């Protein structure tokens, strides 16, 4: 819509307070000009169809339990659009700072989100598994990479491809966890899930093996189930990436870390510049010794600390 841009007020899914950029016209509503296009967010008002109705709010306060996965969902678009501006360079999904759609309150007890090609989309869950999900930076941040990786990349959701294409989303929600810097770890959306049992997440990228996912490529899931394993193989890369940016020993490999920043650098390059819709874990391998090549010379210990990740995990 047409209008006044302001700051509104609001407390998100886990009951913290922050402020959030709003329009005003006759209401105020969730759209924040201040980045790109916009950063736009819709009620889906518990039905399925999308997008829904932009956001409106008669006193610019987000205080009522139904506004805060709404708060979440806005606030985190405009940290995810930061982290890319910023660190890459990168203006929106598109790189033309396309407008950012998310839509929240989705269906009944839904427990998932997802990019529908389009925009954002987040149910609430059911209470029990999960919490809104928008309350997790890492699932904001990873639905939205899969915009960057459509958009570039189109990296085929399926087998090896598709795992990658995850593997992708988990580390760059993860990078922006971090860059948002409050209690950032290497699992997957530990703020949403089961609010009753504290500790646990949905994956783990120290250590996918903790909820079965496999963290080499001898353990690697050859069936039919999500679409060719694309979640269950997604540890092996996870598994890969942890080790680039924080080292350790796997499986009698040694590797040496070079830190969050080199990772994002050289993975974001491999993304954008190697990767095509079909690359599998060996052409993904090859993308990132040459992105590292290209950034830090063929000598360089980063170009060393890759080869070793990959072969640690037994990817050649
Ligand atoms: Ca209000
Ligand atoms: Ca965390
Ligand atoms: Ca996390
Ligand atoms: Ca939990
Ligand atoms: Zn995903």
């Amino acid at each position: 819509i047409t209008g006044t841009s302001t700051v509104g007020v609001g407390r998100g899914v886990l009951g913290d307070q922050k402020n959030i950029n709003t329009t005003y016209s006759t209401y105020y509503y969730l759209q924040d000009n201040t980045r790109g296009n916009g950063i736009f967010t819709y009620d889906a008002k518990y039905r399925t169809t999308l997008p829904g109705s932009l956001w409106a709010d008669a006193d610019n306060q987000f205080f009522a339990s139904y506004d805060a996965p709404a708060v979440d969902a806005h606030y985190y678009a405009g940290v995810t659009y930061d982290y890319y501006k910023n660190v890459h360079n990168r203006l929106s999904y598109d790189g033309n700072n396309a407008a950012i759609r998310s839509s929240v309150h989705y269906s009944q007890g839904y427990n998932n989100a997802f990019w529908n090609g389009s925009q954002m989309v987040y149910g609430d869950g059911d209470g029990q598994t999960f919490i809104p999900l928008s309350g997790g930076i890492d699932v904001v941040a990873h639905e939205l990479t899969h915009a960057v990786t459509d958009y570039t990349a189109g990296l085929i959701y399926q087998n090896e491809s598709g795992a990658i294409n995850e593997a992708i989303s988990d580390i760059f929600g993860t990078l922006v966890e971090f860059y948002a810097n409050k209690n950032p770890d290497w699992e997957i959306g530990e703020d949403v899930y089961t609010p009753g049992i504290s500790g646990d997440s949905l994956r783990s990228m120290s250590d996918p093996a903790k909820y079965g996912d496999p963290d080499h490529y001898s353990k690697r899931y050859t069936g039919t189930q999500d679409n060719g394993g694309v979640h269950i193989n997604s540890g092996i890369i996870n598994k890969a990436a942890y080790l680039i940016s924080q080292g350790g020993t796997h499986y009698g490999v040694s590797v040496v870390g070079i830190g969050r920043d080199k990772l994002g650098k050289i993975f974001y390059r491999a993304l954008t510049q190697y990767l095509t819709p079909t690359s599998n874990f060996s052409q993904l391998r090859a993308a990132a010794v040459q992105s590292a090549t290209d950034l830090y010379g063929s000598t360089s210990q980063e170009v060393a600390s890759v080869k070793q990740a990959f072969d640690a995990v037994g990817v050649k």
